[PDB]
């Protein structure tokens, strides 16, 4: 899996299910071009975003709609979304797992990068 | 001081000093307009970004240049920046403290929102 | 898996491999009785700590030797260990995943609790 | 003030006020001796726990009573407490700020260590 995103709920102690996100790749003119998208499964995971051959060097942005997640639970959260912006594949292919841990007024994110 | 940002270094156990950041505000055409910028002090804090009169309702983005911070220490980090995007002052004026805790492959951010 | 522990390295962007931990259960006299132990795999995970029938209500402590992990990388960390203390199984069996994200001067921990 | 503790609430976006904590110091027989205790103020801070003369080299544990904090808000949290165990002052006197960011099923802790 070249790119996987895992989202956890720090309030309820559960995967964060049905969390929507879009992935963009920065174009030569500094605009954000659409690249991938999806929503998390019952395990809190989103797999299948891209393929190795399509996922080349670039600056990528994962924009996670955390606000909709909290609003569906009746909570007015702080953030509009959680963003993760990173250069990928600049030393050739790697496998990336982006994890996000969500609370209404806070998020934490980490990456695991593995060489195939 | 209705907006303050504090940045901590989870590797060295210190404030994150001389970290640059830029603040943007979403315009009516949905573009990001420059709003303020600055660098953290020896305490890891950036004060004086705005004023009560200038800090109107809106969607704001703080982009913290974590990449330059790590690179100056000889570390090639994961993220291009740490981002915080939030609606401010929509129920009247509030004071916001944004805190960020930085590691090379992870960051955590929280907000403290107070009604004066 | 009644109890699994997953450990991640926020500095290197990797699983934290070969991290040792012991699990204790609080006895009636408030002392900590040995309960389980192991070290993380190449995936950063420790499975097989207990079985459903052995893992009953109690206060459990997972004591993770983070200091040895950092010292092996030539780093003098802040914490002696990372501890996670929690009541488990007070409403009957659950499955617990404890995750820890490590930096030299910081750790973050979360739990995912699932009803079988 | 060589030891200060600051506690933040990631759910409400506020300092964590009136949070109790106890500090222990490891004795020569490896038992935990009571060292100091207190409660956080309206700013989420606990100052005045110790003095330069009293805060000798040793292994210290801060146990923050997060369980009572969440229960008072009607939340049944995961952890019994948030724990920070560390060696202090082994290379001479330092000033320590321990920060903790709390959610019902997660906590994050960091240290800022300064040489006066
Ligand atoms: C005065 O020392 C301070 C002041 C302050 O406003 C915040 C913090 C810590 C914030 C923080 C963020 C994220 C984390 O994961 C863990 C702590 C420490
Ligand atoms: C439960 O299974 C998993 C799989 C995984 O890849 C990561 C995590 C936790 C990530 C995480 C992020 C931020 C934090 O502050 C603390 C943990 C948990
Ligand atoms: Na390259
Ligand atoms: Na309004
Ligand atoms: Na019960
Ligand atoms: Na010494």
């Amino acid at each position: 899996c070249p790119l996987m995103v895992k989202v956890l709920d720090a309030v309820r102690g559960s995967p964060a299910i049905n969390v929507a996100m879009h992935v963009f790749r920065k174009a030569a003119d500094d605009t954000w071009e659409p690249f991938a998208s999806g929503k998390t499964s019952e395990s809190g995971e989103l797999h299948g975003l891209t393929t190795e051959e399509e996922f080349v060097e670039g600056i990528y942005k994962v924009e996670i709609d955390t606000k909709s997640y909290w609003k569906a639970l009746g909570i007015s959260p702080f953030h509009e979304h959680a963003e993760v912006v990173f250069t990928a594949n600049d030393s050739g292919p790697r496998r990336y797992t982006i994890a996000a841990l969500l609370s209404p007024y806070s998020y934490s994110t980490t990456a695991v990068v593995t060489n195939p």
